[PDB]
């Protein structure tokens, strides 16, 4: 469950994106929290999260869209050994993508 940012200015910032198989999926804002972003910076050697920001701050995405949410302690190495747990009933529009700001 690879992750990566996009469309920021700088690496550690952007749209979140995560792997599953050979095509990579968009991340619900309603579905991440602090905790798991936490978890993405630092896989990514970003530090840690400062912010999460809503509503395809940096451009929306396109394709599938994570119906599992990662419920993340804060304190794990990578996103692929957080607890999952499915989404809320529905699906999202793109528009609510969301994306992270991660600082050391």
């Amino acid at each position: 469950r690879s992750p990566r940012l996009v469309g920021g200015d700088i690496p550690c910032s952007g749209r979140v994106e995560v792997q599953h198989g050979d095509t990579w999926g968009t991340v619900c804002d309603s579905d991440f929290s602090l905790e798991a972003a936490s978890v993405l910076c630092r896989e990514l050697q970003c530090g840690t999260v400062v912010s999460l920001l809503g509503g395809a701050h940096f451009g929306e995405g396109s394709g599938q869209i994570w119906a599992e949410e990662f419920q993340c302690e804060g304190h794990e190495s990578h996103l692929s050994l957080c607890p999952v747990a499915p989404r809320p009933d529905g699906t999202c529009s793109h528009s609510r993508d969301v994306g992270v700001v991660c600082s050391t």
